[PDB]
């Protein structure tokens, strides 16, 4: 009876295994655009993904991760609200059973069809597993997906998904360029938060881009053909793998713009 996204093991249940679920800086949150504070001292985000080395794509039973070689400073996030340098380790998405839901963060209560998370760890902690035990260990760049025109830089990911349909399947996945997943603007909101999945550790500086990317209905349909179950088990489509918005509590969301 491990955690997941069903009636009996989904978000409302996670606090029994992971009591920090009811903690003081949980994510995601609703971003109330009117009450976010513009902070003119926030720096432009620096996304340096030119030397990124993707290695592999994995169905982990909750999402799929595209993993990167994070053993050198090849794909790094810095600037923005951050002090220091954070290395990209993986990205993944959360998405819905329908186009009207799927994102974890919301914007004035609006749900997007999906949300991309590019996960980075602070180099001062040497690796991801040590970083997650620190309050400034991770920086996650969140990007909303709306359904409309296709995102051409996504199609390499969608095309490989049939090879990793079930939990535990992986495939080599080299030379994927995550710059093809970015919107034109790097304007962002930022706040301190947590992992959105167990163990829900309070180690994340969230950086959520204002501008969504558009993906086609065919692209998101392929995400919904994935399976949360392993091969040889009854089919449970991997859909609605999102945690709802959690209480803001004693936090202020900052804007880099307007
Ligand atoms: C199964 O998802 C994860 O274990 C996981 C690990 C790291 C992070 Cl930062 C995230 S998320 N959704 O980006 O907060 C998710
Ligand atoms: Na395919
Ligand atoms: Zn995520």
């Amino acid at each position: 009876h491990h955690w997941g996204y069903g009636k009996h093991n989904g978000p409302e249940h996670w606090h029994k295994d992971f009591p920090i679920a009811k903690g003081e800086r949980q994510s995601p949150v609703d971003i109330d655009t009117h009450t976010a504070k513009y902070d003119p001292s926030l720096k432009p985000l620096s996304v340096s993904y030119d030397q990124a080395t993707s290695l592999r794509i994995l169905n982990n039973g909750h999402a799929f991760n595209v993993e990167f070689d994070d053993s050198q400073d090849k794909a790094v996030l810095k600037g923005g609200p951050l002090d220091g340098t954070y290395r990209l380790i993986q990205f993944h998405f959360h998405w819905g059973s329908l186009d009207g839901q799927g994102s974890e963060h919301t914007v004035d209560k609006k749900k997007y069809a999906a949300e991309l998370h590019l996960v980075h760890w602070n180099t001062k902690y040497g690796d991801f597993g040590k970083a997650v035990q620190q309050p400034d260990g991770l920086a996650v760049l969140g990007i909303f997906l709306k359904v409309g025109s296709a995102k051409p830089g996504l199609q390499k990911v969608v095309d490989v998904l049939d090879s990793i349909k079930t939990k535990g399947k992986s495939a080599d996945f080299t030379n994927f360029d995550p710059r093809g997943l970015l919107p034109e603007s790097l304007d962002y909101w930022t706040y301190p938060g947590s992992l959105t999945t167990p163990p829900l550790l309070e180690c994340v500086t969230w950086i959520v881009l204002k501008e969504p990317i558009s993906v086609s209905s065919e692209q998101v349909l392929k995400f919904r053909k994935l399976n949360f179950n392993g091969e040889g088990e009854p089919e449970e489509l991997m859909v609605d793998n999102w945690r709802p918005a959690q209480p803001l509590k004693n936090r202020q969301i900052k804007a880099s713009f307007k």
